[PDB]
């Protein structure tokens, strides 16, 4: 097996120029912050399966990897708000997650407040990253309940410390309930899919570094005419999918000694990874599909918002 | 009756390939913690009567026997929460099992978590085996109390040591409850039945060994064509129910002196244990159960989900 290629094939990061945009803004919004005046606060949209929390993972480990093993210092922060959140609740998660309180048993909302008002200066916060903003619309309902909208504004207002939310693109709506918290964040960035098929664009060269960065020792095949076309007709831009089927057809070719990743294991992949895939999507790889001109559209304005759409 | 003979029916380990995947990554995650860095994690799921209890008192005697022989040394423990646990709860209990504290008596939450990280690198703790995980959900209700989880990325953090937390498979929304806990439990594992009657399957080669260790001298009859098809036809995959019946059937042909477990007590052996059988099952032995398709399917996804799926 080797777990070692097994976690080798897993933990494979490819930057594209959307996710350099996304950290050079993030790096920005940090050492703009002098801590006494109002800080950037940037907001991040993205679709289901983008690589949003890849790239708050890629950014935590290369901002604050040394400074935590320096000592408790804990300068940039990593938050994923509970579903249909109470200010007291993310403001309860938000103190047990930055350093070690207490904070989860005396829930009064005020004096946890003033609480982490008292510890934010004390461990020194640099920044606060949100990864769920659209547990603030209501499941079934479509009114977007704003007291944690107003208490974020509130420890924005109290305290100087630059907020980068997260969250899908529906979560916006949440942004334009509250025309305080909109005006504040300013600097909104879309880290949506991949868009075309036509070849030398971003998905040949992130197929090519991704091809380099499998641990297959001499080709995988990727990022050429045919496999490519049927890449992108299986995952049409979602990240994680493409992620998924790549995973597998590499463990694939583990299992039984292999020379690469071969349209041998591959097929089984794509049999195998096939089951979140809508009603009328076709398998590309199976007998006799003919990859069409009708499969290799760009993914939609509103592929992030079918959910609030749905009610 | 010989209870030499009937325990050594009652206590018959059979070693099945997942049981010995499960051993070899818990040998895996303690020989890998160095004690300074963040220790492995291991989550390992399973239904109601898989085997589980069996497989940490396998590896406890395998491991810890010599070594606690030696001395007071306890280097792997073996912890079964309390229902509703409180991180004081389960924290005093995780204390008054390992070596010898009064620790019971002053409950203060804070100086018994000092006491417990003043004692973990005192004895020289490298493992810790939690057994029951789905305890953290609420019976009623459907929230999941994430105090004890907190508390145990709090005390894993604190001191580095490797924690293999075990549980039912609906415990897994537990550890979907925190983020950081759920990041923090990499290796997960699913220790679920038996799978299919056809033949020459893992549930043939086990009732072969099983038919071996019995303590009846000449043959058990198990693992051909008839009683295979009637023994899954009994007991779908539940480890628990086979065995109690194979248990009530031995001791049955040890009372009245015969030559082997036969078909003659087996039917007293099935209308003995078959009350917690739900309602729609048919027991293949009574009188003239023509043994079906219909009945020898492979146990569902959602075997050990169904509590949580009844509110
Ligand atoms: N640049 C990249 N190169 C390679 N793989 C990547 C890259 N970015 C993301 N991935 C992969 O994409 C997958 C998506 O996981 P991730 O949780 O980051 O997505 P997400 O958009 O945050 O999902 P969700 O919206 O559900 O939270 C991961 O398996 C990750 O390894
Ligand atoms: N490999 C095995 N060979 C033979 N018998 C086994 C084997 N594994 C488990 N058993 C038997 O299965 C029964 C189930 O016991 P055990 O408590 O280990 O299951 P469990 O899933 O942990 O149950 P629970 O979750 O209720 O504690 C025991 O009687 C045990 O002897």
């Amino acid at each position: 097996t080797r777990e070692a290629r097994i976690s080798r094939a897993k933990r494979a990061f490819v930057s594209t120029p959307s996710v350099r945009k996304i950290l050079s803004y993030m790096d920005r919004c940090r050492d703009l912050s002098d801590l006494e005046s109002e800080p950037t606060c940037m907001m991040v949209y993205g679709a289901s399966g983008v690589g949003k929390t890849t790239v708050i993972k890629k950014y935590l480990n290369q901002a604050a990897a040394a400074a935590a093993a320096g000592g408790d210092i804990i300068p940039v922060l990593h938050i994923e708000l509970p579903d249909n959140a109470k200010p007291v609740d993310a403001a309860r998660e938000l103190l047990v997650e930055m350093g070690d309180p207490l904070a989860l048993y005396e829930t009064d909302l005020a004096r946890l407040t003033k609480r982490l008002t008292e510890l934010i200066p004390a461990v020194g916060v640099k920044l606060i990253i949100i990864d769920e903003f659209q547990h603030l619309v209501e499941e079934r309902s479509n009114r977007v309940l704003t007291q944690v909208g107003n208490w974020l504004k509130m420890i924005l207002n109290k305290t100087k410390c630059p907020i980068v939310i997260f969250g899908m693109p529906y979560s916006k709506v949440v942004l334009q309930a509250n025309s305080q918290l909109h005006g504040r964040f300013s600097i909104q960035v879309e880290l949506r899919p991949f868009s075309y098929q036509g070849g030398r664009g971003v998905f040949k060269t992130f197929l090519e570094y991704l091809d380099k960065a499998l641990p297959f020792e001499k080709q995988a095949g990727l990022a050429n005419e045919s496999l490519q076309k049927k890449l992108y007709a299986f995952s049409q831009g979602n990240m994680r999918s493409l992620r998924n089927l790549i995973y597998q057809a590499s463990i694939e070719a583990i299992d039984n000694q292999h020379e690469t990743i071969t349209e041998e294991d591959f097929v089984f992949a794509s049999k195998l990874t096939s089951g979140d895939k809508p009603n009328s999507w076709k398998n590309p790889f199976e007998e006799g599909v003919e990859v069409t001109e009708d499969m290799l559209r760009p993914p939609p304005k509103d592929i992030g918002w079918e959910d609030y759409l749905r009610h």
